[PDB]
């Protein structure tokens, strides 16, 4: 397994426009178009994307496009930050897939407020830190995927996607 493949059992793959667990528009594998409720909003931030007048649908190979760039962007964004990068270089491999899943779905920023988990997961204490991440709204409102992301830095192995 490795990042590609963990994420793509997260978020899924949809060829066209839907809506976020949260109400946002989005489109491929998680890539989120724009939280703004119009469809044309959308629509148009889909043509901005790809570089064509999509209609709102894309091709598999443009979904796949997206999610590179969505990935490269995820890791870029770790190591600019410095809360962030120090916590990535002190984990394992796998350890490390779990916290670019956070911040695909979350966001730099939002992953970086997990302030006392991340300083948990530095210190090497799993445990605790498992417990600490699963008292947050991003467990509560995404349940099963949050505690894929969880185990993984539980355990440091892919079990909880073996499943799946």
């Amino acid at each position: 397994m490795n990042i590609f493949e963990m994420l793509r059992i997260d978020e899924g793959l949809r060829l066209k426009i839907y809506k976020d667990t949260e109400g946002y528009y989005t489109i491929g594998i998680g890539h989120l178009l724009t939280k703004s409720p119009s469809l044309n909003a959308a629509k148009s931030e889909l043509d901005k994307a790809i570089g064509r007048n999509c209609n709102g649908v894309i091709t598999k190979d443009e979904a796949e496009k997206l999610f590179n760039q969505d990935v490269d962007a995820a890791v870029r964004g770790i190591l600019r930050n410095a809360k962030l990068k120090h916590v990535y270089d002190s984990l394992d491999a796998v350890r490390r897939c779990a916290l670019i899943n956070m911040v695909f779905q979350m966001g730099e920023t939002g992953v970086a407020g997990f302030t006392n988990s991340l300083r948990m997961l530095q210190q090497k204490r799993w445990d605790e830190a498992a417990v600490n991440l699963a008292k947050s709204r991003w467990y509560n409102q995404t349940p099963n995927r949050a505690k894929r992301v969880i185990t993984t830095f539980r355990t440091g192995t892919w079990d909880a996607y073996k499943n799946l």
